[PDB]
RNA sequence: CUGAUAACUUCACGGCGGGCUUGAUGUCCGCGUCUACCUGGUGAACUGCCGAGUAGGUAG
């Protein structure tokens, strides 16, 4: 109850803001909040909490083949009755669609907008510091927006960002 | 359009007498049934009042 300051503005993949919501009032990384979210999905008045993720990913409602109609009905509550002023919530999640195109590739409307194709990265990304954070990576073309030079790659030594091990995806002209 | 045409078989009646199936008998020996199993009431018919009362009544 009662998520103190849902702040955030828009461009976003909604990843970020559970990790927002995970940086204040002091808690380690999302397994703590992301189960007293389930946990408050086995509360009062409802009836399909036994789907709603684990992990760091699987929280984007298309990662199950038949909870994604159980995922944005979690999904719903989950923004109403948790926050003082209900924010911008829904229309942020990257769900599936029916529609298709000619070389027959699947869409996927994030909330007016259709990617290629359900398949860009999904893993091993790079990232740019001092946002929070983005909307565009983990897809095919999407590198700087003004800002240039920055890859990011963490060859060298642990914590270069100052996020905390959130988001965080780093292992060890006409552009 | 018939081996064609027509056609009363009827009346009467005592089966009876007698009678010992018997004696004897050993069905026995042996025996591993077992492994694995979800029945599914969400919150839902709630709170008083009189009477000593696990009886009885009485409210919206």
């Amino acid at each position: 109850m009662f998520l103190q300051r849902p702040k955030p503005y828009s461009d976003e993949s909604l990843e970020s803001f559970f990790i927002r919501v995970a940086n204040k009032n002091g808690y380690g990384d999302v397994h703590r909040f992301l189960e007293a979210t389930k946990r408050f999905l086995q509360d009062i008045d409802h009836n399909g909490y036994q789907t709603f993720p684990t992990d760091i990913t699987r929280i984007n409602p298309y990662s199950a083949k038949n909870s994604s109609s159980a995922r944005t009905a979690s999904f719903l509550k989950l923004a109403q009755l948790t926050f003082n002023e209900p924010p911008e919530l829904l229309g942020l999640a990257i769900n599936r669609t029916n529609m298709k195109y000619s070389p027959s590739t699947s869409a996927v409307v994030r909330g007016a907008e259709v990617f290629p194709r359900s398949l860009l990265r999904t893993h091993s990304i790079p990232c740019c510091p001092l946002c929070l954070r983005e909307n565009g990576y983990a897809s095919y073309l999407w590198h700087f927006q003004g800002y240039e030079y920055c890859h990011s790659h963490n060859v060298p030594l642990i914590t270069t960002c100052s996020c905390g091990k959130e988001f965080d995806y780093r292992v060890s002209e006409a552009a």
